[PDB]
C-alpha cells in the first residue's frame, strides 16, 4: 500500500516490536510502529530504535483516552492548526463522539511527533507519559486499593500496612477474558500454617502469613529444601566462600518465625541436630544457640511440644517492662514484673521447667515504632506517610527530637527507667537476655562512635551479671510500688540453702526497683538468703537526685552494707525523678577480690534425650547482643564498616559478658529500600563484595569478623529471613486477589478485585541464587538422607531436593504486599479479552492485539 495511517500497526507481531510480560501487554509499555508522521501527509519508517508509548495509541477506556488528550494539550502539546487548543480539549470526556476522539488522538500524535523532532528524542515524551499515567487510578497505585485511602485513616507506627496485600492464585483458563498464568500455578501455597496451626486444625494463635514484600511459599517442598541449602551455606559461610575458614555462623535468629509455615522451624532444628548432635546434648545445643522472633505467646507451647529446637521470644516480658517502668503515666503495678512473663519469678528455685526463652528491653523494631510514632505526630495531614509519602527527612527530624527527649527527666517519647528495665532483665532467672546496640550507642552515628547516655549503667549491669548472677530467684514486693529481685548465687537453690559451690558465698545479687517517683523515704529489709549471713555487699548502683552513682557518691546508702546473722540486708530507699530513674534503682553485689565468673558449663547440667534447649543454669549463662539498628547509617569509609568496627572491638564484647552475637541480615539490600538494613534483599547468598559492600561491609570482612568474635570466645548468629524477599527487578504476569494479611479477600471502601492479571515484580535472586541455590543439596542428601525422607506436618511430604531454585519467581511465592504499580496496567480489548502476543514460549492464546496497532 502507499504511505498512510496503517503504519500505526506494530512493525512486527513479536517481542522485537512489542514489549510484553508473559505475552500480556501493559499500557505503560512501548512498541515500535511501522512508521510515524508529523503531519498526516509524509510517513517515515521507524528504525529499530524508534519506539513509542502505547498510551499514544491505546487506552483502557473512552474516559482515559479523553484524559490523555486533555492532559497532553495542557502540558506542552498544544497546536491550533491541528484542532488542539486548551479550549476544544476543555470539555471532552467519555461521552464525546467516538470519531472526534479518534481524530483528536490521531492529530495529537502528529503534534507529539513534532515535539519528538524538535527535542531530537523521546525523553520529554517518556516523562509526560509517566506523569499522565500517575493521574489515572487504574494505571497507578491507587487502584490497588490501599487501606491508607479509607476516610480518617490513622497510620500505623510499624511502618507497614498489614492488610495491603495480594495473593497469587492459580489460573489455567482458556477463557480470554480470564487469561492464563499457569507458569505461576502451585499445588501448595498452604497459608497460615503458623505456630500451632501448622497442621491446619488449631488457629488459636491467628498468626498471619503475610507481613510485607514478596511472601515466600514456605509450604512448597522445593522451597523447604532450598531453606536447608541456605542454612547449610550460612553455617559454613567462610569455608564455602574461600574466605576466613573460621568465618562460619553458629546459629540463627529466625526472622518472622510466627509468619512462615512452621515446617521450616522443624526442618532447621532437624538439620542442626543432624550436623551438630544438639538434641539431648546441652553442650552442643548451646554452642549452636538459635532463637525465634515472635510476638505470639502460643509459640511457647509449640516449642515445648517440639522439644524446644529454638528459644521462644518472651515478648510479654518486654511489654511488662514498658507498661510497669517505661510510661510517663498510668504505670502498671510493680508486681507485674513478677507474674506477667512466660516465667513466674516469685520463687523460681527449680531448673529445666521453664520455657527456654530469650527476652529484651529494646530491639530495632521497638525503636522504629517510636521513631515512626514521632514522624506521624510531626506530619499529621499525610495519611500515606508510612507508605509512598514517607521521607527520610522526617526520620532525621524525629531522631533529633528523640535524642533530646531521651536526655530529659520528663520524657515525652523515649522510655522511662531504661537502666531499671535492664537491671531486671539482666538478673532474671530462666532467660537468655538480649541487649540492644542502640541502648549502648547512639544508633544513627557511625558504628560505635558515640556512647548512649545509658552506656555506663547497662555495661555495669552486664559485667556484674557474668560475675554474680546465678542460683534461685525470689521477687517480692517491699511495698505497693517497690520490689526486690534477689539471685542467691551459684549453687544456691533458694533462700534456705547453704550453697553447694565454691562460688556460692561470693555470688548473688539484689536488685531494687520502684516505679513511683514520689515514694516516701523508708527503710527496707532484703533477704539475701541463709548462704549470705554476716556478709559485706557493695553498692554497685544507687540513685541520686540527678542520676545514678557507682561509688555511693550522693545516695541514701554507703559503699558497703553488711547483712545480719540471718542474711537480711537493710537499705534506705525513696522516690526520685531524673533522666535515669523515675522511681528507684538500687543494686547490691557481694564484695570480692578481684575476678569471678559464675558461668555454669553445659556439661554439668541435666541432659534430657527429648529436649534440645533446656532452661537451666548453663543456658542462663548466655547473653545475646543485637548488633544493629534500622537507622544505622551508611558507612563513610572501609574503617567505618560495621564488620571492621566489630572485629576491632571483639574483646570488648567478651569483657561485657556477651556470649552470642546476633548479626544483622547480611544479604545484598534492595537499594531503594527504606532502611538498607538487609530484610529487604535481592540476593540471599551475596553478603557483599569489596567493590559493592552491603551497609555492614563485604562478605570477606564478615568472615574475618566472625572469626575475630570466635577468637574472643563468642558464638555468632545470623538473622535468617525465610518470610519474604523485596526488590525483584523482573516483572511477571500473575493472577491476583485483594486480601488481608491472612490471604482472605477483603473490600476497601466497598471495592475489591479477584482473579486479575497483575504485573508484579517477582523474579530475580541475583547471581548468588544462580550459583549457590540448591548447590549443597546432593551433599546434604548424601550425608543426612533423613532430611529428604521426613514428611513435613503441614504438607504430608518430605522436602524435595531434586529441583534447584536458581531464580525466584511467582510459583514459589504466596503473594505480595501492594507494589504501587496499579491493577489496570494489563491491556484488555473492548470485549474484556486480554491482549496477548503469541511468540516464543508464550502460547496460551493466539495473538490478539488492539485494533489501533492492528
Ligand atoms: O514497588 C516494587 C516492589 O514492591 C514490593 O515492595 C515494596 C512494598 O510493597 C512496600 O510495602 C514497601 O516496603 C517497605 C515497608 O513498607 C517498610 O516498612 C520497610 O519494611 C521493613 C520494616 O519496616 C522493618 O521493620 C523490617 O521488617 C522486619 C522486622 O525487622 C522483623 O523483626 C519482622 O517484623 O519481620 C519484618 C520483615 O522481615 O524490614 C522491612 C523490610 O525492609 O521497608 C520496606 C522496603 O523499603 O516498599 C517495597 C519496595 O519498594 C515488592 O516486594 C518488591 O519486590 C518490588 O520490587
Ligand atoms: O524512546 C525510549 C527508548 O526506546 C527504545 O527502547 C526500547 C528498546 O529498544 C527495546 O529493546 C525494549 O526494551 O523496549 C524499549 C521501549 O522503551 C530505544 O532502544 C531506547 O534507546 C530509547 O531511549
Ligand atoms: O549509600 C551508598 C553506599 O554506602 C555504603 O558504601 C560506602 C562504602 O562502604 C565506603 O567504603 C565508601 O566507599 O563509601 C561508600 C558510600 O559513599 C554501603 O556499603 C553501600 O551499600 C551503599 O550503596
Ligand atoms: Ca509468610
Amino acid at each position: 500500500m502507499g504511505p498512510g495511517t496503517w503504519e500505526n500497526m506494530a512493525f512486527a507481531q513479536d517481542s522485537s516490536a512489542i514489549n510484553n510480560i508473559d505475552g500480556y501487554l501493559s499500557y505503560t509499555d512501548w512498541y515500535r510502529p511501522y512508521g510515524t508522521s508529523q503531519d498526516g501527509k509524509t510517513w517515515y519508517k521507524t528504525t529499530a530504535m524508534d519506539w513509542r508509548p502505547l498510551l499514544m495509541y491505546i487506552w483502557p477506556s473512552k474516559d482515559v483516552q479523553a484524559q490523555f488528550i486533555k492532559y497532553f494539550v495542557n502540558n506542552g502539546y498544544e497546536n491550533a492548526n491541528y484542532g488542539l487548543t486548551k479550549d476544544t480539549v476543555a470539555n471532552i470526556n467519555k461521552d464525546t463522539n467516538t470519531t472526534v476522539l479518534a481524530n483528536m488522538a490521531q492529530n495529537l500524535r502528529y503534534v507529539i511527533e513534532q515535539s519528538i523532532a524538535a527535542n531530537k528524542g523521546t525523553s520529554k515524551l517518556a516523562n509526560d507519559i509517566n506523569s499522565f499515567a500517575a493521574t489515572v487510578p487504574e494505571l497507578s497505585a491507587s487502584s490497588e486499593l490501599s487501606l491508607q485511602s479509607m476516610p480518617n485513616y490513622r497510620p500505623d507506627k510499624s511502618g507497614t500496612i498489614d492488610s495491603d496485600q495480594v495473593i497469587f492464585v492459580n489460573n489455567n483458563s482458556k477463557d480470554p477474558r480470564k487469561g492464563n498464568t499457569s507458569y505461576a500455578d502451585s499445588n501448595y501455597r498452604l497459608m497460615n500454617r503458623t505456630i500451632n496451626n501448622q497442621a491446619g486444625n488449631n488457629n488459636s494463635d491467628n498468626s498471619p502469613e503475610l507481613l510485607v514484600g514478596n511472601d515466600i511459599d514456605n509450604s512448597n517442598p522445593v522451597v523447604q529444601a532450598e531453606n536447608l541449602n541456605w542454612e547449610y551455606f550460612l553455617l559454613n559461610y567462610g569455608k564455602l566462600m574461600g574466605y576466613n575458614p573460621d568465618g562460619n555462623f553458629d546459629g540463627f535468629r529466625v526472622n518472622a518465625a510466627d509468619n512462615i509455615d512452621a515446617d521450616v522451624l522443624d526442618q532447621m532444628g532437624q538439620l542442626m541436630n543432624d550436623m551438630y548432635h544438639t538434641k539431648g546434648n546441652p553442650q552442643n545445643a548451646n554452642d549452636h544457640l538459635s532463637y525465634n522472633e515472635g510476638y505470639h505467646s502460643g509459640a511457647a507451647q509449640m516449642l515445648n511440644e517440639k522439644g524446644n529446637p529454638q528459644l521462644y521470644m518472651d515478648s510479654g516480658e518486654f511489654y511488662t517492662l514498658e507498661n510497669v517502668l517505661g510510661r510517663a503515666n498510668n504505670r502498671d503495678n510493680i508486681g507485674n514484673l513478677i507474674t506477667n512473663s512466660i516465667v513466674n519469678r516469685q520463687n523460681d528455685t527449680t531448673e529445666n521447667e521453664a520455657t527456654p526463652n530469650w527476652s529484651f528491653v529494646t530491639n530495632h523494631d521497638q525503636r522504629k515504632n517510636l521513631i515512626n510514632r514521632l514522624i506521624i505526630k510531626d506530619h499529621s495531614n499525610i495519611p500515606d506517610i508510612m507508605g509512598s509519602a514517607y521521607k527520610v527527612e522526617y526520620a532525621n527530624q524525629a531522631w533529633q527530637e528523640f535524642y533530646a527527649d531521651q536526655e530529659k527527666t520528663n520524657k515525652q517519647y523515649a522510655q522511662y527507667n531504661v537502666p531499671a528495665q535492664y537491671a531486671i532483665l539482666l538478673s532474671n532467672k530462666d532467660t537468655v537476655p538480649q541487649v540492644y546496640y542502640g541502648d549502648l550507642y547512639n544508633e544513627t552515628a557511625q558504628y560505635m562512635q558515640e556512647k548512649s547516655i545509658y552506656y555506663d549503667a547497662i555495661t555495669t549491669l552486664m559485667r556484674a551479671r557474668k560475675q554474680f548472677v546465678s542460683g534461685g530467684q525470689t521477687m517480692t514486693k517491699l511495698n505497693n510500688n517497690l520490689l526486690a529481685s534477689v539471685r542467691y548465687g551459684k549453687g544456691v537453690v533458694d533462700a534456705n540453702s547453704n550453697g553447694t559451690d565454691k562460688l556460692s558465698r561470693t555470688s548473688g545479687m539484689a536488685v531494687l526497683v520502684g516505679n513511683d517517683s514520689n515514694m516516701a523515704q523508708q527503710s527496707v529489709a532484703i533477704n539475701m538468703g541463709r548462704a549470705h549471713a554476716n556478709q559485706q555487699y557493695r553498692n554497685l548502683i544507687d540513685t541520686t537526685e540527678n542520676g545514678l552513682t557507682y561509688d555511693a557518691d550522693n545516695s541514701e546508702n554507703p559503699a558497703i552494707l553488711t547483712t545480719d546473722s540471718n542474711g537480711i540486708l537493710k537499705v534506705t530507699v525513696k522516690g526520685y525523678s531524673n533522666p535515669y530513674v523515675s522511681g528507684y534503682l538500687g543494686v547490691w553485689v557481694p564484695v570480692i577480690s578481684g575476678d569471678q565468673d559464675v558461668t555454669t558449663n553445659a556439661s554439668d547440667v541435666v541432659a534430657n534425650k527429648e529436649k534440645t534447649f533446656e532452661s537451666n543454669a548453663a543456658l542462663d549463662s548466655h547473653m545475646i547482643y543485637e548488633d544493629f539498628s534500622l537507622f544505622q547509617p551508611e558507612p563513610t569509609s572501609v574503617e567505618n564498616h560495621a564488620y571492621n568496627v566489630i572485629a576491632k572491638n571483639a574483646s570488648l564484647f567478651s569483657d561485657l559478658g556477651i556470649t552470642d552475637f546476633w548479626m544483622a541480615p547480611a544479604y545484598t539490600p534492595f537499594g531503594r529500600s527504606r532502611y538498607n538494613e538487609g530484610y529487604s534483599m535481592t540476593d540471599r547468598y551475596n553478603l557483599g563484595t569489596t567493590a559493592n559492600p552491603t551497609k555492614y561491609g563485604s562478605g570477606e570482612e564478615l568472615a574475618n569478623t566472625i572469626a575475630a568474635l570466635h577468637k574472643a570466645g563468642l558464638k555468632v548468629q545470623e538473622d535468617i529471613v525465610m518470610n519474604q524477599m523485596i526488590g525483584f527487578s523482573g516483572q511477571e504476569a500473575v493472577t491476583v486477589t485483594r486480601t488481608n494479611n491472612r490471604g482472605m479477600q477483603i473490600h476497601v471502601n466497598g471495592q475489591t478485585y479477584a482473579n486479575q492479571i497483575y504485573f508484579a515484580y517477582t523474579t530475580g535472586g541475583g547471581n548468588g541464587q544462580e550459583t549457590y541455590g540448591g548447590k549443597y543439596l546432593a551433599e546434604l542428601q548424601k550425608n543426612y538422607p533423613d532430611l529428604f525422607t521426613t514428611k513435613a506436618i503441614s504438607t504430608g511430604v518430605a522436602p524435595d531436593p531434586t529441583v534447584r531454585i536458581n531464580k525466584w519467581s511467582a510459583k514459589y511465592q504466596n503473594g505480595t504486599s501492594l507494589q504501587n504499580i496499579g491493577i489496570g496496567l494489563a491491556v484488555k480489548l473492548a470485549n474484556g479479552d486480554y491482549a496477548y502476543l503469541n511468540s516464543g514460549d508464550n502460547k496460551a492464546f493466539n495473538t490478539l492485539l488492539p485494533t489501533a496497532i492492528s
